[PDB]
Protein backbone atom coordinates (compact mmCIF):
# COMPACT_ATOMS: atom_id res chain seq x y z
CA UNK A 1 0.00 0.00 0.00
CA UNK A 2 1.96 3.13 -1.51
CA UNK A 3 1.25 6.98 -0.18
CA UNK A 4 0.58 9.20 -2.29
CA UNK A 5 3.14 11.48 -1.42
CA UNK A 6 5.15 9.12 -4.36
CA UNK A 7 7.08 7.44 -1.54
CA UNK A 8 7.07 3.82 -1.22
CA UNK A 9 5.11 2.77 2.14
CA UNK A 10 7.53 -0.26 2.54
CA UNK A 11 10.47 2.61 2.94
CA UNK A 12 8.60 5.12 4.87
CA UNK A 13 7.60 2.41 7.96
CA UNK A 14 11.18 1.16 7.58
CA UNK A 15 12.58 4.28 7.85
CA UNK A 16 10.33 6.26 10.65
CA UNK A 17 11.29 2.73 12.73
CA UNK A 18 14.42 4.32 13.51
CA UNK A 19 12.53 7.32 14.91
CA UNK A 20 11.20 4.99 18.15
CA UNK A 21 9.28 2.06 18.05
CA UNK A 22 7.74 -0.39 14.85
CA UNK A 23 5.10 1.73 13.17
CA UNK A 24 1.61 0.17 12.33
CA UNK A 25 1.40 -0.35 8.65
CA UNK A 26 -1.34 -1.92 7.13
CA UNK A 27 -4.72 -1.11 5.40
CA UNK A 28 -6.36 1.99 5.36
CA UNK A 29 -9.05 4.37 3.35
CA UNK A 30 -7.10 7.00 5.42
CA UNK A 31 -3.03 8.22 4.27
CA UNK A 32 -1.77 8.69 7.33
CA UNK A 33 0.98 8.24 9.85
CA UNK A 34 0.01 7.49 13.52
CA UNK A 35 2.47 6.46 16.19
CA UNK A 36 1.57 5.55 20.23
CA UNK A 37 4.15 6.93 22.35
CA UNK A 38 4.17 5.91 26.30
CA UNK A 39 5.36 8.89 28.47
CA UNK A 40 4.02 7.97 32.22
CA UNK A 41 1.41 5.49 32.90
CA UNK A 42 -1.76 6.25 34.67
CA UNK A 43 -1.36 4.02 37.68
CA UNK A 44 0.99 2.20 39.28
CA UNK A 45 -0.99 -0.02 41.82
CA UNK A 46 -2.83 -2.43 39.18
CA UNK A 47 -1.38 -4.30 36.15
CA UNK A 48 0.16 -2.10 33.36
CA UNK A 49 -1.95 -4.09 30.44
CA UNK A 50 -5.04 -3.27 33.15
CA UNK A 51 -4.38 0.46 32.83
CA UNK A 52 -3.91 2.81 30.39
CA UNK A 53 -0.91 5.24 29.39
CA UNK A 54 -0.34 8.59 28.62
CA UNK A 55 1.15 10.07 25.53
CA UNK A 56 0.63 12.41 22.54
CA UNK A 57 -0.11 11.13 18.97
CA UNK A 58 2.19 12.11 16.09
CA UNK A 59 -0.11 12.07 12.81
CA UNK A 60 1.85 13.64 9.79
CA UNK A 61 0.56 13.88 6.03
CA UNK A 62 3.22 12.93 3.28
CA UNK A 63 2.82 16.14 1.06
CA UNK A 64 4.11 16.07 -2.67
CA UNK A 65 7.58 17.22 -2.22
CA UNK A 66 7.75 17.50 1.33
CA UNK A 67 6.49 16.63 4.63
CA UNK A 68 4.16 18.35 7.15
CA UNK A 69 3.51 16.97 11.05
CA UNK A 70 0.62 18.25 13.69
CA UNK A 71 0.70 18.55 17.50
CA UNK A 72 -1.71 16.34 18.70
CA UNK A 73 -2.37 15.35 22.59
CA UNK A 74 -4.44 12.35 23.65
CA UNK A 75 -3.99 8.74 25.34
CA UNK A 76 -3.15 5.33 24.29
CA UNK A 77 -5.68 2.89 25.67
CA UNK A 78 -4.80 -1.03 25.16
CA UNK A 79 -7.39 -0.86 23.08
CA UNK A 80 -5.63 0.75 20.40
CA UNK A 81 -8.94 2.95 19.78
CA UNK A 82 -8.92 6.67 19.62
CA UNK A 83 -9.41 8.02 23.66
CA UNK A 84 -8.86 12.29 24.40
CA UNK A 85 -8.95 12.41 28.17
CA UNK A 86 -7.65 15.29 30.19
CA UNK A 87 -3.69 15.00 31.56
CA UNK A 88 -3.52 14.60 35.78
CA UNK A 89 -0.58 15.80 37.61
CA UNK A 90 0.96 18.78 35.89
CA UNK A 91 4.23 16.64 36.73
CA UNK A 92 3.30 14.35 33.75
CA UNK A 93 2.58 16.66 31.25
CA UNK A 94 5.79 18.54 31.79
CA UNK A 95 6.95 15.15 30.15
CA UNK A 96 4.95 15.51 27.55
CA UNK A 97 6.32 18.95 26.73
CA UNK A 98 9.86 18.39 26.93
CA UNK A 99 9.37 14.56 24.76
CA UNK A 100 6.93 16.87 21.87
CA UNK A 101 10.23 18.94 21.07
CA UNK A 102 12.44 15.98 20.79
CA UNK A 103 10.28 14.39 18.33
CA UNK A 104 10.43 16.51 15.85
CA UNK A 105 14.48 17.10 16.71
CA UNK A 106 14.61 13.10 15.61
CA UNK A 107 11.75 13.71 12.76
CA UNK A 108 13.48 16.81 11.28
CA UNK A 109 17.24 14.77 10.50
CA UNK A 110 15.12 11.65 9.20
CA UNK A 111 13.23 14.02 6.22
CA UNK A 112 16.78 16.11 5.89
CA UNK A 113 17.93 12.82 4.66
CA UNK A 114 15.43 12.45 2.10
CA UNK A 115 15.15 16.04 1.63
CA UNK A 116 11.68 16.64 1.82
CA UNK A 117 10.46 20.55 3.24
CA UNK A 118 8.97 20.93 6.50
CA UNK A 119 6.74 23.00 7.82
CA UNK A 120 4.98 24.41 11.07
CA UNK A 121 1.52 22.63 12.07
CA UNK A 122 -1.62 24.98 10.70
CA UNK A 123 -3.63 24.32 14.03
CA UNK A 124 -0.90 26.70 15.20
CA UNK A 125 -0.84 30.36 15.14
CA UNK A 126 2.53 31.36 16.46
CA UNK A 127 1.16 30.10 19.84
CA UNK A 128 3.83 27.33 20.89
CA UNK A 129 3.56 24.74 24.00
CA UNK A 130 5.12 26.58 27.17
CA UNK A 131 8.11 24.62 26.87
CA UNK A 132 9.39 26.44 29.88
CA UNK A 133 6.02 26.18 32.41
Amino acid sequence: MTLPSGHPKSRLIKKFTALGPYIREGQCEDNRFFFDCLAVCVNVKPAPEKREFWGWWMELEAQEKRFTYRYQFGLFDKEGNWTVVPINETEVVERLEYTLREFHEKLRDLLISMELALEPSDDFNDEPVKLSA
